[PDB]
């Protein structure tokens, strides 16, 4: 049980609880709001029994296009600068990433485009990685907003894609492109289909996975993910608080705002 | 530069800058903002290059009383809506204030000394644990963690400094019972490296006492070397006190979610 | 539902799960399969959601004398010496250590006298401790015997004695003493009741304990413990399988098998 | 001094102890006692001070199909009985044998070489992802870990090893829905040092081959900074494998209890 | 302010601070005294408020051919063997390997060729690195020297290259080649350009990076950085204590004394 | 085998290896090659077989002083002044420390005295500490020297008398007292005899010793030791890198020099 929200959907098929972002138009832009609902069906999921993975899918030629620019001039009542950004870019990013980090069951990203900030944050944070194509990408885009590393980033791409090349990307403004992706084993199957029917992309994606669950003993692979998570968990749980507390320095000085506005 | 506010001071006098809670009458009881402030005041104490101590006092008989209540129930009565969800309103109410408060005291370069006049509880307590030095007015003081009778858990870094500073059996004795660190348990374990023994009707005459003998022991001291080692110090346990901010404000939201602390923090 | 076993029983109180030795003639002295029932009493325990404490009580005037000599001279069918205590004391002392160390209730340990070797060790990985008087001691006589720290003692000593009081006791084969336990606050409370009734001290806890539990929000309790658990809980896991292989080259060699037969 | 296994054989030459699965006509799986074997042989060639570099080696067209199914049964079928529960009769039968020969592989101090004759699954191919340096004989090796199909969790360390050397979105993948790791994956990942390119049905050839390309690589170094800098790297990962051991071992016996490994183990 | 040195200048244009090797006639070898001074250069770099990238470039065919032979000769007064290693090495290597693991400022290698030894371990230690032509190597002959791993070699060659190829090119003296450095990312971009001008290579990277910073809020590049270097600063610190400590023995025992003269 | 040292000499007694420092009418102040050589005498008694145990005993009223500041002095030839603080400093500090963390034998220090500085750190880096009486008390007096913390102290003396005592004791140098090691276990046992004897303390502790080494299966106590060790060994390496780079910044600066000119 939870509110409806009308740019993220969910369901359950099985063993598997689907979220969906459904807002193509504005290329899957998510308010604070958003990814704090993000947060709470994950937690929902992992609450659910009968789940054993948790698939996000997304609409459009775009995985998410990261923080909503409009609703954060709307964050531009509170006793002070800090106070203001404390209430609506620290709690926000701490929940969300500590979700992500938690999670339980299998999870599984379906990039059916490029994924942008804090959204391509949470992909990193994926188990599983599908492409609909070769043109997907991730940017991180922090040098170029006045801000720093979030969502996890901080030890997830160095992780992912290795340090030196992480460095390169995150110091000069440069995405993560499929070739590079691919090169990292991030991404696990191109699926090679067209950017015009993410549809046909997740529904493929969701009829493969019935495929390869089939024959499993599904609660092995969650005591196997219960063994794997505690690799990093500390390190991950460690850079939630050190990332969100040494952005707001940013934001009170003002430079993403000004950057957030061209 | 930075706002006024009514229930927390501050000044600087040489290299210490002093906070001093000034509420007695409500016990130094603390709302939200009144934390978010104090952590202002802690990061506004660090990037001061004439500041190497910073010296936290109260007033009354009481340290602090920790959240208060009021302030609590004021964020469950509406007061418009304004939140989408429990989970939204708590995250913007709670997480995002605990969070604050405790890593700006967690990561503070100045050495951090606090005047304990009087008991401490929840919340404050666990910034009086989070500082490097504590000296008490007198044997009456206590700290009290009462978690278990409000339907909560390990606040402000509690998790790693009581086992840290007090012990991991003293401490699941004390915690699982809601049971305070007493005057006693404090000495024996060096929480408390100096009791001035004087009465509790005045904080202030502590207060005065503790700055004045500071004074004399800083004399002759190179003080940047006081920064360098506490910088060496504080490597030792930085990493589980981030990792356990981080965890505690997350693990709590299901408390306050279900409601249970609503229930109690009512009578 | 579990097999019955005559020198350990248990029952459950409310929220408490209490385990009891009941082998006062042997010092409450146990044999493999002994340490083996307790674990799984533990995680019998850590499954029942009405469960909050688990306690462990004992009889006569030993808490245990430890591991019972007579049944490893029954254990000296296999191919080899180290295939030999790999299964007999490998097995055993790797399974029962870390039923201990991740059991999820709060574990209060009723020490009606003296613990000896893997039984103090166990002792050791409990949250809280209360004492019968002032005459309880725990010994570790592992350099006596021939042997290294058991059950975890290589973390939980130095952690809830310090480490040069450690040195002392275990180089040198000296009890960890009431004083000692009362200055490292080991103990939380002494109750300074005669050591000729066991059965009295063990329903004053419990009497104490219904006491002390009223009001409390229990899931609180085990909220708490699960993040008090995190901060050694590596180390306890890392201890537990270097202990026990570290082990198997004294036993290879023979020199238990000589002292534990005088 | 040792006794004589009839599926494994060893012997010394020169800075090199080389151990050989001699049993083809079975896929070299094997039961729990062979696996003690192998962590003596280990154990064996680490007190030798002649003794710089450690191979493992095969035979046939597999290097090794895991856990011989057949001794999983006998530990199943009685046999007088002769445990008190379940519980008991796993901790000896799969706990001890696993954490020993696990630890066996991770604190070895000599260089760990495996010869990769075919392909590796289960338990086996843990042992070859701890080997610090593998060879293949050619492009159709794989590694296998087929634990969400017999109902078990990961074993022999691959908690930690796998994505150390696949990385982690590679590893889930490959666990979560029982894939092997292919040839072109361990290639990308530098699992691999060197495939041999060479065909299948002589792993004689291959084995000697490596035998003959070691001899010369050896020539001219210092093999005591072999061992010196092998100390040094291993230090990097050691804890948290010996975390995990004992992890992994105690994780699986709720899973060995249910009993759905033996159904599965079935057919 | 700092002295000068004939082997190596600086020079600092606008946010980078920019280091050359200038020894071409002997490959840029280092004498223990010039690794000192690359120390002392970026603690100066590190101090200045208006930096923020250093820049490491060479000259000739070669980064550096590693320590200085001749050097080491001469250092072949001192109460002991030990005492004297521990001036000549120790703390030379335990000053520059922790001078690059605290650098603040993004650093970026220009390797206009093969790297050996020490000063391979130093181009491991740069955040990003950028290759003249694929005809670069680095080189680790410790095995064949006599030694072990330096200037925290230990953990950088694991992290950045994996863990088996390390032990192959390591335990073999076999060097680590451009394509192994290509496909662990190691290297962001290859030049393509001539080993006959080192000059041009370094003038043409310089000139990328004016392009790449434009629009970059470069405090942002310097906060990731500091977060990014936690990951690891707590294994490169404990590694280069042990690994210099552990190095005496070879030393002391006369092998690389030896083998530095052939 | 190993030079004579006129202030510092050993011998070795059945399980036992036993240092003396003999220059009582200096409070036995140690030069830097003075702690080199104790180094070098430790790494001697870990290659020692025989040896289980290695003791630490000094002379007249004092244990040490500390370091010798007439050395110092005379260290005050090198291309600059970081140069010759590496040399003289960083090296001879980084060495000793390692030399005691690593060490294998249990190590017992025979508290004759005060002690000071590095000599005091050296005495919170043994395992097992007697006191002569309780008149003995450690001074770490680096915020009077303007220096910072040594020899690993910044692990070893919160982890031996808690971190609010430590920074209390450290901030504003004041000396650990007999009472604080009394109520922390640092001492194991008082001897209480007079200042006036060290001579027959350190024949007291050797007899009590042989006392209690008797029946001990002596290769436990090193296998217990090598356990208890890996408890914090990365910190005390990690420390030791940290605490010898970090001070350098002191002595260049130049104010310890003008303070240990008083
Ligand atoms: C509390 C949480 C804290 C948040 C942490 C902050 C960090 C982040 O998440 S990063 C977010 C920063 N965003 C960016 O840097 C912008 C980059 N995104 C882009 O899409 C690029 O502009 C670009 C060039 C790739 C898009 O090209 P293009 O496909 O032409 O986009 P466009 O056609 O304009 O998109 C369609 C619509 O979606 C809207 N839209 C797209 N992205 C966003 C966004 N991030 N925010 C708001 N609206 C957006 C556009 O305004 C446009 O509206 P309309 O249809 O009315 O013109
Ligand atoms: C964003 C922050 C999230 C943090 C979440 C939770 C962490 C916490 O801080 S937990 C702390 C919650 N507080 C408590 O459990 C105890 C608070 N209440 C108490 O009064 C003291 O504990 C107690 C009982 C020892 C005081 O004893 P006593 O000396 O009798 O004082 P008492 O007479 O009760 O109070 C004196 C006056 O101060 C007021 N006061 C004292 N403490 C508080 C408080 N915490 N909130 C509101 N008012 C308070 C009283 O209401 C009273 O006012 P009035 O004169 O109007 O009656
Ligand atoms: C697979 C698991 C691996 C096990 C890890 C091994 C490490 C350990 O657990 S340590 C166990 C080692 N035990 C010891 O060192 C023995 C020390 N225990 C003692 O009780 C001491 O002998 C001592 C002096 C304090 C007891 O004094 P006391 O009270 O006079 O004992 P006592 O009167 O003989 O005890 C009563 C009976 O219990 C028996 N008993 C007591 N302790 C043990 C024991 N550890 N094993 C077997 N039987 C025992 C006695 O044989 C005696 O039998 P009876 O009544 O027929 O004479
Ligand atoms: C204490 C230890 C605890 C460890 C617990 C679990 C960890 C593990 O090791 S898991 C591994 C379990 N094994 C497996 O899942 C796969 C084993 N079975 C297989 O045959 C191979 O995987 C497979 C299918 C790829 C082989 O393919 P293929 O080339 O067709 O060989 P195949 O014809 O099946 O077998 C050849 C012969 O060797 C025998 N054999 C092969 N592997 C095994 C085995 N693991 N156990 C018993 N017999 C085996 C076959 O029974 C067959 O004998 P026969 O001639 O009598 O029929
Ligand atoms: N270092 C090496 O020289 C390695 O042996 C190697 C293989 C990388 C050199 O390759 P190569 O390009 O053949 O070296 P080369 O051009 O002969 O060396 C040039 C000069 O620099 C000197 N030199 C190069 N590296 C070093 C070093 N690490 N220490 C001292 N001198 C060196 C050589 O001794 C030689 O001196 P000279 O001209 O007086 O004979
Ligand atoms: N060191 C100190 O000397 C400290 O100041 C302190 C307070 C511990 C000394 O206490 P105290 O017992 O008064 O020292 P004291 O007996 O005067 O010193 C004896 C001699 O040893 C010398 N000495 C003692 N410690 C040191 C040291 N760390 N470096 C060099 N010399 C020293 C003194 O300079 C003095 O020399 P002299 O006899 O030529 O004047």
């Amino acid at each position: 049980e939870i509110r409806q929200n009308e740019k993220i959907s969910y369901r359950i098929e099985g063993p598997f609880f689907i979220i969906h972002l459904i807002n193509p138009d504005n290329l899957n832009a998510l308010e604070g709001e958003d990814y704090i609902y993000l947060g709470e069906l994950l937690e929902l999921a992992d609450r659910n029994r009968d789940v054993y993975f948790t698939i996000i899918q997304s609409s459009g030629r775009f995985f998410s296009s990261g923080a909503d620019f409009k609703g954060i001039a709307k964050a531009q009542k509170y006793p002070s600068e800090t106070s203001k950004w404390v209430s609506n870019f620290v709690a926000r990013n701490v929940y969300v990433t500590d979700a992500f980090i938690k999670h339980s069951k299998v999870l599984i990203c379906c990039l059916n485009g490029p994924a942008i900030g804090l959204s391509a944050a949470l992909v990193a944070l994926c188990d599983i990685v599908y492409s609909i194509n070769d043109k997907v990408y991730l940017l991180y885009p922090f040098a170029n907003l006045g801000l720093i590393t979030e969502g996890g980033t901080t030890v997830s791409l160095p992780l992912k894609f290795g340090t030196n090349t992480t460095y390169e990307c995150l110091m000069f403004n440069k995405p993560f492109k499929y070739d590079i992706m691919c090169e990292n084993g991030f991404i696990s199957k191109n699926f090679n289909m067209p950017s015009s029917n993410a549809e046909a992309f997740n529904a493929k994606v969701l009829e493969e996975l019935r495929e390869k669950v089939k024959g499993l003993y599904l609660p092995s692979c969650l005591g196997m993910k219960k063994l794997l998570k505690s690799n990093h968990i500390d390190a991950f749980n460690k850079a939630n608080s050190v990332e969100v507390n040494e952005s707001l320095k940013y934001w009170v000085d003002g430079e993403p705002l000004k950057r957030f506005r061209q």
